[PDB]
């Protein structure tokens, strides 16, 4: 269901498409609509300024559907990422199973992104900390501690543009992690640790 793992919103589009695929062998209900981040609440009263059409969807057998996201033009940072959920929700039968997107809006001077995960600077707490100092959410799949080819894994996670992330879990260590691009795919990359 959906390929897809995230949306990535340039600021000169006026809608981005998307497909969500039905693997089975029965027709399904999908409902998709925007977050942001606060999964808490009815959506509508949030105003997020994207629009998914259509919000509720046939998804055929060993088919695919299209949904569509449309920007409003609405005050949102220039000089750096914004960050939105997509929400696809299937309701099959019928219980049911629910999905979630990170969706990337991106001005369009910020091009770059392939070259964020670089400027990264790690250093010890105790507890280490990235200090993401670009304008692009980074986000990992997976970051390690490494001594003389020992990996202590600290986890996974994503940083915000512009801010600090703390991973907790000694000594020469290096630090050792991935990031996932535009496309869902990974690179990697070694630091020292300050």
């Amino acid at each position: 269901i959906a390929q897809g793992t995230r949306v990535v919103f340039p600021a000169s589009e006026r809608e981005v498409t998307l497909r969500v695929s039905n693997t089975s062998g029965t027709p399904v209900l999908a409902q998709a609509w925007i977050d942001d981040g606060r999964q808490d609440v009815p959506p509508e009263e949030l105003q997020v300024p994207f629009s998914v059409t259509p919000a509720v969807t046939r998804v055929e057998p060993n088919g695919g559907a299209v949904l569509r996201i449309a920007y409003l033009k609405a005050p949102l940072p220039t000089d750096r990422e914004s960050l939105f959920w997509l929400n696809i929700l299937e309701v099959p039968p019928r219980f049911s199973f629910r999905s979630r997107f990170k969706l990337f809006f991106r001005p369009s001077q910020l091009k770059s992104v392939d070259s964020a995960a670089g400027k990264l600077q790690w250093k010890f707490l105790e507890v280490v900390q990235v200090n993401n100092p670009t304008p692009y959410y980074v986000s990992f799949a997976s970051v390690e501690l490494i001594v003389d080819g020992r990996v202590m894994s600290v986890g996974k996670g994503m940083v915000a543009p512009f801010s600090t992330k703390e991973f907790d879990w000694m000594e020469a260590a290096s630090v050792r992690y991935e990031v996932i691009n535009d496309y869902g795919g990974r690179n990697t990359h070694d630091r020292a640790l300050g």
